[PDB]
């Protein structure tokens, strides 16, 4: 019965999983003054031309769309990663208003939503597996800011209508997520965990410095969307996002 309100968000997370007060936790403030240039990190690979989309779905804390894994298909690699990473699935968090609602910040700043693209190591076999090693996954985190519309999330936006409460899911065929990336691929990087419970230190993070500009129309769209199911008591799917975690012994490190 985890969440993001007052009695069941962030603070409540560590109760009943206690890696949430851990080494490597995420997301984390990124402060471009300690955040180091190494020259030494590879351009990121991202090989999305044979992407196959599957599903749209409201899991009661974000919404998502899910991707065909079974080959390479849509596949991260390069940059800080070593051999292959599928993804499985790509998800958004975001803000009560404009001014928040990214998991990640830079010197403080908070974009208005956060793109997570999910992959697994293929050399676990399959995603369950992989969330159990401290290489398992890759996640490709993406800022929006406000501006200009995405032509490439409308597909996205034009849907939530059918995915307004939790559960609710559809057939959604033919999303291309290369629509969702800005221009340049520089990065930052850093190991940590899944930002939501089971929390668990499996993910080497790649933040893309440029963000993506989305309008306030396509943004408006994510926050119609409700945490809870068909029937029961609205409440309104805004600020499902965790704050920085202490950054401890690690490094980021800037491809850039
Ligand atoms: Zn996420």
């Amino acid at each position: 019965h985890w969440g993001y309100g007052k009695h069941n968000g962030p603070e409540h997370w560590h109760k009943d999983f206690p890696i949430a007060k851990g080494e490597r936790q995420s997301p984390v403030d990124i402060d471009t003054h300690t955040a180091k240039y190494d020259p030494s990190l590879k351009p990121l690979s991202v090989s999305y031309d044979q992407a196959t989309s599957l599903r749209i779905l409201n899991n009661g804390h974000a919404f998502g769309v899910r991707f065909d894994d079974s080959q390479d298909k849509a596949v991260l690699k390069g940059g800080p990663l070593d051999g292959t990473y599928r993804l499985c699935q790509f998800h958004f968090h975001w803000g009560s208003l404009d001014g928040q609602g990214s998991e990640h910040t830079v010197d403080k700043k908070k974009y208005a939503a956060e793109l997570h693209l999910v992959h697994w190591n293929t050399k676990y076999g399959d995603f369950g597996k992989a969330v159990q090693q401290p290489d398992g996954l890759a996640v490709l985190g993406i800022f929006l800011k406000v501006g200009s519309a995405k032509p490439g999330l409308q597909k996205v936006v034009d849907v939530l209508d059918s995915i307004k409460t939790k559960g609710k899911s559809a057939d959604f065929t033919n999303f291309d997520p290369r629509g969702l990336l800005p221009e340049s691929l520089d990065y930052w990087t850093y190991p940590g965990s899944l930002t939501t419970p089971p929390l668990l230190e499996c993910v080497t993070w790649i933040v893309l410095k440029e963000p993506i500009s989305v309008s306030s129309e396509q943004v408006l769209k994510f926050r119609k969307l409700n945490f809870n199911g068909e029937g029961e008591p609205e409440e309104l799917m805004v600020d499902n996002w965790r704050p920085a975690q202490p950054l401890k012994n690690r490094q980021i490190k800037a491809s850039f």
